[PDB]
């Protein structure tokens, strides 16, 4: 696929030191057409369940649109491309081949925009999945990493080293999503990346993409994105269907934070 020239490649060396939460990520179809990401999250049980948080925006949350979901795995360009060069904004080498079909809504919620599904079929041992940890606490970051489809194409990284902030969606005062400024060369989220994860610098979820300003081009604070927070999706619209707590913390642990799982 085609995305901006300023995004990384994940096998790029910007990946090392995450090559267990990129394997979390998929990219997916909604009624066949490419749509948008998401990726996989443990829960308390450690079981592998095949929860797969996604944005509410890209309209899977309901049985019908869930139930035509495809996910393509390991979708990745073979070789890193250099950043902010033509070669990286060219259309690139990704098998589509490692995919699995259908799932089930756990949970959707507009305000924090989330979506868990539950994909139908268990982890195949090929694909060699990683489910990530997430913290659920209730401050900010010193920096963030995404990773992310953008234009649904070639799995990228995108790397924030300046603090997160609350706000509303839209940039007003809020704490329903993270603020996360990019790099100013660095890599930005596209149309496409909406549902990917923010992870914290401990590479647990933090939220998923709902949007923003960003682009290749934009400067200043504009070269930023909004993820809902799973701090908010957490106790989400007051009832399992809406909200992450049942989900997550099936055992009632009372953890704040859980880290990953591996296949």
């Amino acid at each position: 696929g085609v995305s901006g020239s300023c995004n990384i490649d994940v096998v790029c060396p910007e990946g090392d030191g995450r090559r267990d939460i990129i394997r979390a990520v998929g990219a997916y179809s909604k009624s066949g057409t490419l749509a948008c990401t998401g990726s996989l999250v443990n829960n308390t049980a450690n079981d592998r369940k095949m929860y797969f948080l996604t944005a509410h925006h890209c309209g899977m949350g309901t049985a019908s649109t869930a139930a035509s979901i495809v996910v393509y795995w390991n979708y990745q360009n073979s070789t890193c491309r250099a950043p902010n060069t033509p070669a990286s904004g060219a259309n690139g080498d990704g098998s589509m081949s490692q995919t699995q079909s259908g799932s089930t809504v756990k949970a959707t919620y507009a305000t924090s925009d989330f979506t868990l599904l539950e994909l139908n079929n268990a982890a195949n041992p090929a694909f060699n999945l990683f489910w990530a940890g997430w913290d659920r606490r209730d401050q900010n970051y010193p920096g963030a990493i995404a990773i992310h489809h953008p234009n649904v194409a070639e799995k990228r990284i995108s790397n924030s080293t300046s603090p997160t902030s609350f706000v509303a969606w839209g940039g007003g005062a809020g704490t329903t999503h993270l603020n996360v400024q990019w790099q100013p060369s660095g890599g930005v989220t596209e149309p496409g990346s909406s549902g990917s994860p923010i992870y914290s610098p401990e590479k647990r979820v933090l939220g998923q993409l709902h949007g923003g300003p960003s682009s290749c081009s934009a400067t200043g604070t504009n070269r930023s994105d909004q993820y809902g927070r799973v701090f908010t999706s957490w106790t989400g619209g007051g009832a399992a269907a809406s909200r992450l707590s049942d989900w997550l913390d099936p055992a009632s642990t009372g953890a704040q934070f859980i880290d990953g799982l591996d296949s």
